[PDB]
This record gives structure tokens, sequence and C-alpha cells, in this order.
């Protein structure tokens, strides 16, 4: 878990840029497939190039060698690909007209277990639905026209998409969740169906964060962290985020009664990799002083396309488990309703890293 620290300063790194250009949107994106894809792209890349990538993912080059870095992903994809669906992968689509190199394409294969492709970017409308529909077809129909443009002059185009849809291990019941209004901001409401159910959860409230934090956790060792902000804290609560957060209240062994009011979500982000990474220090591999000769050794190139897209959904639990024993409460319990925009965080517990971070201020959109 050498490389667990870095990721989450990169999470936040990524988050902060994100809810910076953008106040009023949904926030929804994966670390760690992000920072798998382009580390991936680092083994075929050199000097400085090679160098801005791992150093824009919050890599200590002086500190860190280069082999426990991609050691460290090679172990975080082992543990992903054994119980929970959490359907990710990375594509790099390049011209047929190039000669790829085979060291780059065996380590991609061997190290990031991830597929290369040769494509031909004259038509650029037929690429398109090649390129999606391996995206669709990897996830059995759950991402769809992941591209929605090719430039005529791409010639380079990298592709990483993740979907999860969790069970939890203490479920909800579907006959207590309510449609209850969801205030997205002082004006704005929006009816949504709300998870509801008393009971004994790792939920507290952090002063120092000005939030309500609950973890709940899904089946496949993999816990969900819900932070809700109080009152006009939700930059207090985005300043604050560290490390220490996650790894602060995952230890917590203790329960405090409830009424938890949830929303049900289905969620989907999509981003432009190179304008994001652009703004986070990652431009060579975007440029024509591009260093890919790991990649292609006679000709030059560069990453036209950078497109990431990641997908979730929760539900009340599919098919029907076993109860859960109950600790009845025993006085009235305090409500927390997730009505107001909230940061979410998911963390592989193994490897304590940082699967998804979001933050939902509509979760109609």
């Amino acid at each position: 878990n050498k490389i667990t620290p870095n990721l989450a300063e990169f999470a936040f790194s990524l988050y902060r840029q994100l809810a910076h250009q953008s106040n009023s949107t949904n926030i929804f994106f994966s670390p760690v497939s992000i920072a798998t894809a382009f580390a991936m792209l680092s083994l075929g890349t050199k000097a400085d190039t090679h160098d801005e990538i791992l150093e824009g993912l919050n890599f200590n080059l002086t500190e860190i060698p280069e082999a426990q870095i991609h050691e460290g992903f090679q172990e975080l994809l082992r543990t992903l690909n054994q119980q929970l669906q959490l359907t990710t992968g990375n594509g790099l689509f390049l011209s047929e007209g190039l000669k790829l190199v085979d060291k780059f394409l065996e380590d991609v294969k061997k190290l990031y277990h991830s597929e290369a492709f040769t494509v031909n970017f004259g038509d650029t409308e037929e690429a398109k639905k090649q390129i999606n529909d391996y995206v669709e077809k990897g996830t059995q129909g759950k991402i769809v026209d992941l591209v929605k443009e090719l430039d005529r002059d791409t010639v380079f185009a990298l592709v990483n998409y993740i979907f999860f849809k969790g069970k939890w291990e203490r479920p909800f019941e579907v006959k207590d969740t309510e449609e209850e209004d969801f205030h997205v901001d002082q004006v704005t409401t929006v009816k949504v169906p709300m998870m509801k159910r008393l009971g004994m959860f790792n939920i507290q409230h952090c002063k120092k964060l000005s939030s309500w934090v609950l973890l709940m956790k899904y089946l496949g060792n993999a816990t969900a962290i819900f932070f809700l902000p109080d009152e006009g804290k939700l930059q207090h609560l985005e300043n604050e985020l560290t490390h220490d957060i996650i790894t602060k209240f995952l230890e917590n062994e203790d329960r405090r009664s409830a009424s938890l009011h949830l929303p049900k979500l289905s969620i989907t982000g999509t981003y432009d990799l190179k304008s994001v990474l652009g703004q986070l220090g990652i431009t060579k591999v975007f440029s024509n002083g591009a260093d890919l000769s790991g990649v292609t050794e006679e000709a030059p190139l560069k990453l036209s396309k950078a497109v990431h897209k990641a997908v979730l959904t929760w539900d009340e639990k599919e098919a029907a488990g076993a109860m859960f024993l109950e600790a009845i409460p025993m006085s009235i319990p305090p409500e927390v309703k997730f009505n107001k925009p909230f940061v979410f965080l998911m963390i592989e517990q193994n490897t304590k890293s940082p699967l998804f971070m979001g933050k939902v201020v509509n979760p109609t959109q």
C-alpha cells in the first residue's frame, strides 16, 4: 500500500479542480481508474513526458522508485479483479499505420491487464462507433456513447471507464422508501425517492468538518463514506479534506442510532482528461513535444484524446438475502436527512484507496 497516500492526495487535487470550475454541477470520478490509466501510459513515455505524468499523480519520484509505482497498481488491480462488480477497463486506440512497440503492449496486457487496439481514424464517424462498441460490450451495455467527438487529426486516444452497482451489507426496505424533497439550493427542489431505515449506524458528527459522517459498507470489502455538510458548510468540508479523513472513521466499530434519509442515486460523470489533467500539470504528453517513443519508435506521437466516464448506482438492496439482527432504538433517534448536497467517497478496505469520489448536488442529473 505504498501508493495509497498518493492516490488520496491526487483524488483531492482532482476534486478541488472539478469543484473550482463548477459549483452547481454533480461531480463524480474514479481516482484509481484515472491514475492506473495514465500510469500505464507512462510505460510508453520517457524523459519529462514520463516524469510529468507521475509527478502530476502526486508521486514524488525522488522518494518512490518507478517500479514500486507500477507494482503497487498491479496489486490494487488484482484485488479489484477478484467480488464487487466494478466493471472497469482502459482502452488504448492507435492509428493502424503506427508500429506499436511490443514491450509497451506486453506491459499493458500483463502489468495493468489492459488492452490496446489499432483503428483507422480516417473515418471519424466509423471509429467513434467502434470505440463506443468495445466500451458498450465491455460494460454489458452500462456505458454507451462514451465518445461523442473525434477530430479528423486524431492519431491516439485513451478511454477509461468504470461501473459499480453495489449491494449494501445492511440493506434498506423498499416499503419504507418514500419520495421527499431534495434541496439543491435555496430556490431549487427536486422530488427524489428517499431510502429510509431506522437503526444503528457508524454515523457521527465531526466538528472538525462541520458535517455528518456516515460509513455504510458494500459487499466486496468496500466501504462508502458519506459527508453531509451542515448549513453553509459545504465549502468548509471541501477545504478540510485530507487523507486522515478517510482513515479516521473506517476503524470505528462503535454504532449510534439514527433515522437515515438517503436518496436513491444513479450518477454518471464524463470528463475530458486532457483539459482536467492539464490543469494538474500533465501537458507534454498531449502536446506536439511529447515523448511516446515507448509506444511508437519511428513516428512522432501525441495523445489527442483522453476520456473518462464513471457510472455508479445504488438502490435499497436483485434477490433478497437474510435479515440483519437489529438493535431496536430505545429512544428518539436523530434524523439525518440527505436532502441537501453532500460529498461521498468509496474506499477499498484492503488498500484504503479511493475508488469513487463525488459531490451530489442533484440526484436526478
